[PDB]
């Protein structure tokens, strides 16, 4: 009877068909004929956006060996030809057929399909993926609408898109909204680009918890009094966090959105704007808009009245042409009975890992962990290495499973606390979750076996990407050698990263606040960096029109809307005037001077003075327990 049956064959289950191939592992996909969102978003032309994640951390190991020689973020038709290039590998692998229920016995599981065919299987894996009424709304979206109004309910990354293809059709933005995070995809470290995700270096979590949240949460909670950081010019983006409970932050439950900000935007795109606009890369910029009064930020219990299709806000009875909300993504996943018996529900938190259910036997889930930053390659290649080690090695797969309760308990305690589940536990922080699964499986590196500082910059400063883990051991990957090498060169072996843990090390939250929005331009949500892009925003509205074929009118400036945007933008107003013009950016100066007494010393061995001390106190950080991945 089969070893491993597979359900649903997109992009999650990649690398574990990789890796049961490679063992010889006896397996079956089966997957519907149907076909993904990439799918139906191919077959209606609508590839045309861009990934909100960075090549390094949204294809997987063994193409990135292959592919990588720089930072970018790749388009949507790249992500989805990578998704079909592999399907052609493996489709003499997969049964086109929809499975509609598993019943779930002590060895195996009884699998059902929709042409009444049954399979038997030992090890059954889920890798269907999502559903989010938001994905049909994209495929239905006219670009060419123009002069109108739209009333946004939720803020994510699906709204942000939509966004960008209605604001150079000349048509205005409500947000009603409890708030929203979002984060420049790309900054700038002294003057060179960084994908945010570059700059996470998670590890440092393990020299103190306290320390990792400086490092952080300034420009997520409202830490500075900073009057140049969105958060204190429009203050309705600001989020009630009093959920968090965890001592770990960015705390698990987090989302955000990543944008690409005008600045990085121009850098990038300027000289062929027309050509890159056609490629995906569209200037989504939700500070530009809230800047310029494109985007407005209303109370969420503004009146909206669905007859008359009007919004009431600053006196003004505003007629809108359509409404926005988006629904919950909830998994695909089929009817599962325990025992053959009893539904199974599903629940993220009482899953090992977002892959284990504690109810079943010799079920896996793989894709419903989702990352805080960075792509989801990231989290399913490390999920697809687990789910292999459980397959084909018994004393593994007893070793997890003989405490499964109490390792999914202490899971919780750490990183939920006492927070009631929230629709939203399953969004982790990348390098805590590819760190985590590695210390599980046993790929993980170990701080004290570090020599030199150029150790001490790989541990704790190169990102937790999951090639970072397939250098040796068990889940080795030809070509990784070459590639850190080429990823350490390109970023100066994080060595910009390092010097910011350093910097703050004595400096508690708001000291640390203050700091990070010293610099000329600090990472994230900088309003100082808006203004002087005014007239290529011009520019750009001018050519992303022009690829799309449309005429659009924007003279009638709207005085209703001009009205509406002064009521909405009271705050920006009175504290923008406040924005001081500095002789010390005090960040700038600490990292020049960090930086160099870095690279210095890359090459010593482990034996300012007090920044020897804290580079020594690396080798054993005493915040590096973590009991759920214990054997008790
Ligand atoms: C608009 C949008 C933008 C995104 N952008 C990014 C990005 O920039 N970066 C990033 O990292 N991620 C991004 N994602 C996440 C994206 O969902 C994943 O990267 C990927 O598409 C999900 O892979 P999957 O294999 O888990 O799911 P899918 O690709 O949806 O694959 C699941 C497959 O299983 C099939 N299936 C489902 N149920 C059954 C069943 N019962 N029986 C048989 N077959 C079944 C489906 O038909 C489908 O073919 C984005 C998602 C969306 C919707
Ligand atoms: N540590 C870097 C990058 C960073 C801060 N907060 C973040 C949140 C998410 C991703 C990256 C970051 C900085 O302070 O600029």
């Amino acid at each position: 009877m089969l070893e491993v049956c597979i359900i649903g064959f997109g992009f999650s289950a990649i690398p574990l068909v990789r890796e049961l191939a490679r063992t010889q592992t006896e397996f079956q996909i089966i997957s519907a004929e149907s076909g993904s969102v990439w799918d139906r978003l191919s077959e209606s032309g609508r590839l045309d956006f861009s990934l909100v994640s960075s090549f390094q951390t949204s294809f997987y190991s063994f193409d990135l060996v292959r592919d990588y020689e720089k930072d970018y973020y790749p388009t949507a038709k790249q992500f989805y030809e990578m998704h079909e290039r592999w399907r052609s590998v493996y489709e003499e692998k997969i049964i086109r057929d929809f499975v509609t229920k598993i019943e779930n016995f002590k060895d195996y599981s009884l699998i059902s399909t929709r042409s009444g065919k049954t399979y038997e299987a030992k090890h059954v894996v889920l890798a269907t993926g999502f559903d989010r009424l938001m994905n049909t709304f994209l495929s239905n979206f006219d670009n060419h609408v123009s002069n109108k109004t739209f009333v946004f309910d939720t803020m994510g990354d699906s709204a942000n898109l939509l966004i960008a293809k209605l604001i150079p059709n000349n048509n205005k933005i409500i947000l009603r909204t409890n708030g929203f995070t979002a984060l420049d995809q790309e900054v700038q470290v002294l003057g060179k680009p960084f994908t945010l995700d570059q700059l996470e270096s998670p590890n440092f979590r393990y020299v103190s918890s306290e320390l990792y949240d400086r490092l952080m949460m300034s420009p997520v909670y409202p830490r500075t009094v900073n009057p140049a950081v969105s958060y204190n010019q429009f203050p309705l983006i600001r989020r009630d966090f009093s959920w968090v409970d965890s001592k770990s932050s960015p705390p698990n439950g987090l989302i955000a959105i990543k944008y690409w900000p005008i600045d990085q935007y121009y850098y990038h795109f300027n000289d062929d704007l027309e050509n890159y606009i056609s490629k995906g890369y569209l200037l989504n910029d939700i500070a530009m808009w809230l800047h310029t009064g494109k985007v407005i930020l209303v109370p969420s219990d503004t009146p909206i009245n669905f007859d008359k299709k009007t919004i009431t806000y600053a006196g003004i009875e505003r007629s809108f042409h359509q409404y926005v909300k988006g629904d919950a993504e909830q998994p695909r996943l089929p009817t599962i009975l325990i025992n053959g018996e009893t539904p199974f529900e599903y629940l993220y938190r009482d899953t090992f890992m977002g892959v284990i259910p504690q109810r079943l036997n010799n079920i896996y889930f793989l894709g419903y962990t989702r990352p805080f930053t960075g792509g989801l390659a990231n989290i399913t290649e490390m999920q697809s290495l687990f789910i292999h080690k459980l397959i084909t090695q018994p004393q593994f797969h007893q070793k997890i499973h003989q405490n499964l309760s109490k390792r999914i308990t202490a899971y919780n305690q750490h990183y939920y606390g006492a927070a009631k589940p929230r629709k939203h536990d399953h969004t982790v922080p990348f390098g805590f979750y590819t760190e985590d699964i590695a210390r599980l499986i046993g790929i993980h590196y170990q701080p004290n076996e570090c020599r030199s500082v150029r150790d001490l910059l790989f541990y704790y400063a190169f990102p937790n990407n999951a090639f970072k883990y397939r250098l040796k051991g068990e889940y080795a990957v030809d070509g990784v050698d070459e590639l850190i090498q080429k990823v350490n060169d390109k970023h100066d072996h994080y060595a910009q990263v390092f010097v910011q843990a350093l910097s703050i090390r004595n400096m508690n939250s708001d000291e640390a606040a203050e700091w990070d929005h010293s610099a000329r331009r600090f990472s994230f949500n900088d309003m100082r960096h808006k203004e002087g892009y005014r007239a290529f925003l011009d520019t750009y509205l001018k050519a992303y029109r022009q690829v799309e074929n449309i005429s659009v009118d924007d003279t009638v400036v709207d005085e209703e809307w001009n009205f509406m945007v002064k009521e909405a933008c009271q705050v920006r107003d009175k504290v923008a005037p406040n924005i001081e013009e500095k002789t010390h950016y005090s960040k700038d100066e600490d990292v020049n001077k960090g930086i160099r007494l870095i690279l210095s010393i890359l090459d010593s061995d482990i034996s300012e003075a007090q920044s020897i001390e804290f580079i020594r106190r690396l080798l054993q950080p005493k915040n590096y327990e973590l009991l759920f991945i214990r054997e008790s």
